[PDB]
């Protein structure tokens, strides 16, 4: 369930954070100007660069913290402030966050795996709630 696939997710972060953003990038590739960094780098040259694997890791290290603190995938408000809160997210919408849970849920579904990818859709669903609800447009 949900909570296994937290467990699934953290045993190997680093790949799985790396795989599922390059998913999001890749069904949403307007998104990539965000990181202007990662711009017009093939996924391995993105992997060389320490702050690609840095940055991946500890994206998704938050989102299992805001996924383990919730209560049947419904998130605290306070994780929802947190992340209207970031400086880096200060020009993104919830539209933004939707994209890369769709990415999220598609590579579950696509994946060799028995992730309970309906929980992951509907913990998307609740945290743009929240985000909306703590200001984000
Ligand atoms: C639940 C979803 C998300 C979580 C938990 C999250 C978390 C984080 C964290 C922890 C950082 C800082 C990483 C670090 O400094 O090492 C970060 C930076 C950033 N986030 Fe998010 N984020 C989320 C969604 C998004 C989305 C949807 C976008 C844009 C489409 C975005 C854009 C960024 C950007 C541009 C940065 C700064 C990039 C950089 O300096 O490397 N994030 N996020
Ligand atoms: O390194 C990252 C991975 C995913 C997202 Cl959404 C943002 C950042 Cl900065």
């Amino acid at each position: 369930g949900f909570k296994q696939d937290i467990a699934t997710i953290r045993g190997d972060l680093r790949t799985y954070a790396q795989d599922i953003f390059l998913a999001f990038l890749n069904k949403y590739p307007d998104e990539r100007r965000y990181f202007k960094n990662y711009v017009g780098k093939s996924d391995q040259e993105l992997k060389s660069m320490a702050k690609f694997g840095d940055h991946t890791e500890k994206v998704f290290n938050l989102m299992m913290e805001v996924a383990d603190r919730a209560t049947d995938c419904v998130p605290l408000a306070s994780d929802a402030n947190t992340l209207v809160q970031m400086k880096q997210h200060s020009s993104l919408t919830t539209g933004n966050f939707e994209k890369l849970f769709v990415a999220l849920v598609e590579y579950m579904r696509a994946s060799g795996q028995s992730f309970d990818s309906q929980s992951w859709d509907r913990f998307g669903k609740n945290l743009v709630s929240a985000l909306s609800s703590a200001g984000m447009k």
